[PDB]
């Protein structure tokens, strides 16, 4: 990409509350640049998200700014994390995060094994 070994157009968010829906994330990440999409997972044990989500921008340099301006910041009354995860529809990386981004991004982009192989 024009700034890194992978596209900055997509990024990760975590440490959120259970009510931090995709609409609140838009209002929480739009001032750094225009957004294109937002995504939130759901767990089978409660049908709620696990306090983390993804965001997508229409500008790669503005996505890098939103990572630096919201890392270790506050949202919903608690601390949150923000960093460049592996982009969707893709299966490689070389400067990827330290959390379980391998099995998580492969789960949403590769679909889960509960009805597929």
């Amino acid at each position: 990409a024009g700034h890194m070994a992978t596209t900055k157009r997509v990024l990760y968010v975590g440490g959120l509350a259970e009510e931090v829906d995709d609409k609140v994330l838009h209002a929480a990440f739009i001032p750094f640049g225009d957004i294109t999409d937002i995504q939130i997972p759901l767990d089978y044990e409660t049908e709620k998200h696990r306090g983390f989500a993804f965001v997508e921008f229409e500008l790669a340099e503005d996505a890098a700014a939103a990572i630096d301006n919201m890392n270790e910041s506050e949202l919903f009354g608690r601390t949150i994390r923000v960093n460049l995860a592996k982009p969707m529809r893709i299966k490689e990386g070389s400067s990827r995060p330290v959390w379980s981004d391998d099995d998580w991004l492969k789960k949403f982009s590769g679909k889960t094994l509960e009805e597929n192989k």
